[PDB]
């Protein structure tokens, strides 16, 4: 969709809702504090509104770089991501056990997987959810390795890349119902 | 890739013989329309959120088109079921339309600057229309006999959010 | 294995527009005034196919309702049960319901076609267009101008 | 046809009568004042004359850039353009309602469409009308988002590109009856 | 459903080169002098198949003319209706006609083969090679040296 | 060659006794009050089968109407056109109509059986029991208590 460039010293971890490019220094892996943001779809906020509770009220790549910068990589494994649950007992008054969300099994991300695409770059290749974990709950309670932050909801297989921009590299690319609303009059049926 | 209705209960005006969803007036009983009468039409639900609102907004979400196509009781009921040119310069006017000019129980089964026809600062007498479009206020919508209570794939615009659920 | 039938009788709401909706629970019809739609202030408490606590009812373990004229001849959304994340100023995940927005916006012949739950909202912050309920625990778990549908080795259904 | 180069900081919006390269700064979209010009066909003015009223009296791309400038994009959506009409009541003496032309439905241009081609650049990929709107009529009366200006008539699906030249980029390419006149003696018939 | 016929009679123009052209309107023949072509000064006012105002005629709602000798034996473009944009020094869009240029530039046996409109120009600025007309409102809407062709529920054609 | 049909709709006169009578002119029904007959003060202006001046209409050149209930089930002379001699105090011979006297003096099942004219009287001296009319020139040439019938070589009907 858009056309992109990457800074040296770092590698970016874009995922396939298909826009969260986590980034750590070159060679490294995500941290606990690795906490990225979404940069939304073509035409999103009109679909699911400016109101948070109204979020359900309707219901490869190619380089853009030259040649004598010959440096780079793409790397894609893959791992499945399952949104699951986790409880935790908290000594409130009286003491409560709060069930909350988590993405689990992701830890293939943080390491080499056996299956891969990795050679040079220049060829190319529910209601209420904000962050995982949400507020007031520690990431360390979950055991999922990192948080991903939606931030402003007024603005707002799982496949992750590893494109490594080494030092002094120009790393650039072309990266990408209810009857109430009008979409029934747009809706075509299942075949 | 193309993109893919009214339930409304209404009683008709007593003594007054009555002709988006519908746009037709009521005359006095037994009489006929003339130049004095227009009708304020009705709408589809919520379409304005899909359409546009302004005095410039017809064509901001959908480009073009082609068109596929008794509440009472038995004691109180009564009754029965282009362009013209001019000197002072061109105005649109429906042409040939004039030919519009047992009993209520059995029912019926059957299948921008543009706010007035004839338009603003423009007379009816050049136009040959018997009846005036008013379209209500443009701030809500726009445009591009019964004598006692009763009741399309489009060429879109890609920026419009309806198009993320269109099909061929 | 159940075959819910309920010969229900009505005197309907003259004036008030009765909006009738739809596992023991037979049907649901909050009565709304003339012309309008169910606001957040609108609520119904259901009816139920007849025949515990709201912490017990787990001890044990399809369409085409019809409407037929009870009266004479002259007086006249695919919804799924979601939940909600909400940050607290004390973090939970409790029930809410979307799809009710596909209810407020879309005679005499009549129409035939086709644990802990007691109070759901557990409004507005829930995102529900309006408020349900099922009333007390034991007794439960169309405009007028002016249900016939369808264990464990120690409870009764096990034999049939 | 010709061979072209583009300036940094800007992106050009050439269309498919197949020569109107509107241009705004890099990343931006056309404005009201976005008002471009035509750069005509091989052999035009001989066909439809030097006289205005005589306008009806007869009736991919590939780069030209090197490699270590690795930077760029092409982007093509598409939207249909329909030349339509619009009236407007003007308090003249007496007050008139003037019907005038407009291209409508174009507004898919000004935003992301769902369908696209977008990755790196280096692979490559009636009588009287002057401007839309013409003179003495406001663009704001039309509601079409921009004007396109023919200018000198003595000189004089709808598919638009988006080729984005970022800062410091060499962005270069290879871009492209009545019986009275002699063309019946040139005319071959319909098969 | 109409079947326009018109047994038209002529005494033609001796000397003047009569240039005969061609929905009620039967035929059109501006009479041009010897050898020349219709200039901007040339005009015809039509003939019409016989049987209102120019603001009314909307109340209601195919080729092969032949020419046959009315006389003795010794005395002898695909055009479409365009319009025009023109900037005013007071902006309009009014009618004009192109294709007339394909008329000025390309015996006795004879030849067989094959609202508000009253004054169109509404010359020169119109781009028409010459001036039409149809004359008054009610009555209408080959060189000499020296028509047979082919509603609403309240007007008459509705029955047939 | 015409076949006049007119699906006419009525809301009739409750109270007022509607006296319905009967070439384009479809039917004629002056509405008279309860019990009485048309006086000299009574008049109707006709209805007409739809589809000029009153000095032009010569440019061009059968029974069994039926009446059928438009309503529910509980709310309920051989005349010829003469003329008149009358001496003037200024001698003429103008139109009048006799036979109307054979109109004033002789449910839901309904009944089926069987130039310059604009204002005729051109009352009393005419001998007409009452006054007609046809109203404006262009638009035209049963007691409640308290039309389907049937040139020149230059006008349109000549083809059919």
């Amino acid at each position: 969709n858009q056309s992109i460039s990457f800074t040296a010293g770092q590698d970016t971890f874009i995922l396939i809702v298909a826009y969260w490019s986590a980034s750590v220094p070159a060679g490294t892996f995500p941290t606990s504090a690795t906490t990225f943001n979404p940069v939304n779809y073509p035409g999103f906020t009109s679909m699911f509104g400016t109101t948070s509770t109204s979020r359900s009220d309707q219901v490869g790549i190619y380089p853009t770089s030259n040649l004598m910068q010959f440096a780079g990589s793409i790397t894609v494994w893959k791992c499945p991501v399952k949104l699951s649950t986790v409880q935790f007992p908290v000594a409130t008054d009286p003491a409560t056990s709060s069930l909350v969300h988590t993405l689990v099994g992701l830890d293939g991300v943080l390491a080499v997987g056996p299956d891969n695409f990795s050679e040079s770059f220049i060829k190319g290749v529910l209601e209420g959810i904000q962050t995982l974990p949400p507020a007031n709950v520690s990431l360390g309670s979950t055991g999922q390795p990192f948080t991903m932050d939606s931030g402003a909801e007024a603005t707002s297989d799982t496949i992750v890349i590893r494109v490594s921009a080494p030092e002094g590299a120009v790393n650039s690319a072309i990266l990408k119902p209810n009857p109430n609303a009008m979409l029934y009059q747009f809706g075509h049926d299942s075949p």
